[PDB]
């Protein structure tokens, strides 16, 4: 089947991880409260009553880890910098142990000679942030933000040449602040009663609008003052599914083509256009900030590359609705479509562990063209694609480690992308696996197993490789 012969010269092949799911040792070192270690510590909030404050322990592990990557011939990792372990109260003193670790784990890579691929802010804002101004709703973020890249880019940038400077900001924007289930947990309390404070109408704009400008804020000190030194690069990971027509009418087939503007265009629209896409400014109106023209100078054109993190596939339908009122206005609503895996009863795909994952290989090929084709051909990284097992106590270790569906998964999507690439000419660069090992899923928590490897929650965190283990380095063999 594939091989590294299937993809270009050069093609980047890693795992990824994220500093909160992964690193625990939450109060080691000096490290800052964030809104997620609020998050997991709120009743409620996690649906197996769980806490990272251990999480894999990575924090420890790493370099056991690292020579796991290095057992199947892994070209790179993604991981992300908990923003509180190097200003635990997001702006202020520099916490010098923060950066001796990143610099340990760093160095620990590329003497195995794997590529860091550093992600700046994967969700862990320091509390003192959402604290003094409610974090990413107000501008302040902007420049705070900025100031901890920065610090990032003088201290890593050195031997750090891929940077992604926010991952998921869509989903940030409608779990954190539309459907509140996601730190800080904010929504309109009409709509949703488990939530404290918010507005599921306003919010996620002002959030993305935040997103977006610390971004280009990010990128405009990169470089004016880093780059031409340093010699890297700056992109975002963009959580992207891809939308199919519920029926091929010109309605549902306009209807797709909104909803993808309304999850990858809110964001991707500012960086290579300037603003964003006509159909949100029709329907969200007032509720959608405006970009100064000095604003979108420094926006449009801030992203090297393109980093997609890609799932699966729903249908889209029209919808028409006629709200009652201001008080239930949601981003759902204003997209005017309704999205979801099943068309005429029957579910587009096999499902994996996670309610909202199904596996549509063909999506992978058809979300990089519109990316070519919308935005002119950009480079782009695949910087998560793949899937979930249960956490199944009534099984023993070694039949879960019989992960034959994921490697079904990564084997379709991955053909899919190589068709992408060879036969439609979309210029992808890289591919990384969610994730290197099991680990906490967010609000899933442990009940959520993504890993290449994994891990006995009830053998101080043993790693086991499942059987995609073996695929991948026979996939990577030179
Ligand atoms: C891509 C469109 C799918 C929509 C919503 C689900 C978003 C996935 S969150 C994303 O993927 C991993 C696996 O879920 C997380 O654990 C990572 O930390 C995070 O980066």
């Amino acid at each position: 089947g594939l091989t590294r012969g299937s993809f270009p010269e050069g093609f980047v092949f890693g795992t990824a991880s994220a500093a909160y799911q992964y690193e625990g040792a939450v109060k080691e070192d000096g490290r800052g409260q964030t809104i997620w270690d609020t998050f997991a510590h709120t009743f409620g909030k996690i649906t197996d009553f769980s806490n990272a404050d251990v999480a894999v322990d990575q924090y420890h592990r790493f370099e056991e880890d690292i020579q796991l990557m290095a057992d199947m011939g892994m070209d790179a990792y993604r991981f992300s910098i908990a923003w509180s372990r190097i200003y635990p109260n997001g702006v202020g003193q520099v916490n010098q142990a923060g950066i001796d670790h990143y610099n340990k784990l760093i160095d620990a890579l590329l003497a195995k000679g794997i590529q860091p691929y550093v992600t700046l802010y994967h969700w862990d804002l320091p509390q003192a942030l959402e604290d003094k101004y409610k974090g990413w709703l107000d501008r302040q973020i902007v420049d705070d933000f900025a100031a901890y890249a920065e610090t990032c880019f003088r201290e890593f940038g050195d031997r750090v040449k891929h940077w992604i400077t926010l991952n998921e900001p869509h989903t940030v924007a409608i779990q954190g602040y539309d459907a509140g289930l996601q730190a800080p947990g904010r929504c309109s309390v009409l709509l949703h009663l488990y939530c404290k404070a918010g507005n599921s109408g306003t919010e996620p704009y002002v959030v993305a609008h935040h997103f977006i400008l610390a971004h280009a804020a990010a990128a405009s000190i990169y470089r004016t003052k880093y780059k031409a030194t340093q010699n890297g690069q700056l992109g975002i990971a963009f959580d992207v599914m891809w939308f199919e027509p519920m029926s091929n009418t010109t309605i549902d087939i306009e209807a797709a083509k909104r909803a993808q503007e309304f999850q990858l265009g809110w964001f991707a629209d500012p960086f290579f256009f300037g603003d964003y896409p006509a159909t949100m400014r029709a329907r969200v109106g007032e509720r959608l900030p405006r970009f100064t023209a000095d604003e979108a100078a420094v926006v449009k054109g801030a992203l090297d590359f393109v980093g997609i993190n890609h799932y699966t596939t729903y249908y889209t339908r029209h919808n028409n609705t006629n709200i009652i009122g201001t008080l239930l206005n949601n981003t759902l609503a204003d997209t005017g479509t309704v999205s979801l895996p099943f068309k005429n009863g029957k579910p587009i795909g096999d499902r994996a562990n996670s309610i909202w994952l199904y596996i549509v290989p063909r999506g992978m090929r058809s979300l990089m063209n519109y990316v070519k084709e919308r935005y002119n051909s950009p480079p782009v990284y695949i910087t998560e694609n793949g899937m979930d097992d249960s956490n199944n106590p009534f099984i023993s270790i070694k039949d879960a480690l019989k992960d034959s569906k994921r490697i079904k998964y990564h084997n379709d999507y991955l053909t899919n992308l190589a068709a992408s690439i060879k036969e439609d000419g979309c210029d992808v660069r890289g591919y990384f696996a969610w994730s290197l090992l099991d680990n906490w899923e967010w609000a899933a928590g442990y009940s959520s197993r993504f890993g290449l490897y994994f891990v006995d929650y009830k053998d101080n965190l043993k790693r086991y490789p499942k059987n995609s283990v073996q695929w991948f380095k026979a996939l990577l063999k030179t």
